[PDB]
């Protein structure tokens, strides 16, 4: 699942979500 705002594939969801974190909108 690529982040849109960095693109990192991150392979699960949660982690996609987790990651939001690093910018949070
Ligand atoms: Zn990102």
């Amino acid at each position: 699942y690529k982040c849109g705002l960095c693109e990192r594939s991150f392979v699960e969801k949660s982690a996609l979500s987790r990651h939001q974190r690093v910018h949070k909108n």
